[PDB]
């Protein structure tokens, strides 16, 4: 069972990071940034870095989204520009955001800071506001927070697993 509450979300949260964290300071810079593993549009591929970079584009996001909404503004989802069914070009757009980041340490640093801020983010909710209610639509809020932090972190422990197909070598 996913998360049902504010402490079993956080829990979520800092244990896949955790794990995440440690397989990615694991790979050697130079490997972080080959294109070696497939997208889910037939025939793409990406690096370790464009993940990294993909995981710190969500978290940017779920950021945003609650700073537009602390300041009364209404959120777009998933963003501005962007429909759900667009979900592989917002994926571009965030491995395009970070490519510049060509030092895999920086990267890294970048991807933990960004999960720090998500945690003090959700600190900041009750366990009422995070799971008591709905927020945009049925989905809760820390429901939609952990679509986007906790589970990704945890698929992409496992596809960097799954690299390690060939990393021992």
């Amino acid at each position: 069972a996913v998360p049902s509450s504010k402490e079993e979300l956080i829990k979520a949260i800092n244990s896949n990071f955790s794990l995440l964290n440690k397989k990615l300071e694991s790979i050697t810079p130079q490997l972080a940034f080959e294109p070696l593993l497939e997208g889910h549009a037939k025939g793409t591929t990406i690096s370790v870095a464009n993940l990294v970079s993909y995981l710190i584009g969500w978290g940017e996001l779920v950021l945003h989204w609650h700073d537009q909404e602390a300041k009364g503004k209404t959120i777009i989802f998933p963003e501005e520009g962007f429909k759900w069914n667009e979900l592989g070009r917002l994926a571009q757009k965030f491995y395009r955001d970070y490519e510049d980041i060509t030092e895999y340490e920086v990267l890294l640093a970048r991807l933990k800071e960004n999960k720090q801020q998500l945690v003090a983010l959700i600190e900041r909710f009750s366990n009422d506001e995070l799971y008591g209610k709905p927020w945009y639509n049925k989905w809760t809020r820390g429901r939609m927070i952990q679509f986007n932090t906790a589970s990704p972190y945890k698929n992409a422990s496992g596809r960097l697993n799954k690299l390690q197909k060939c990393l021992a070598e």
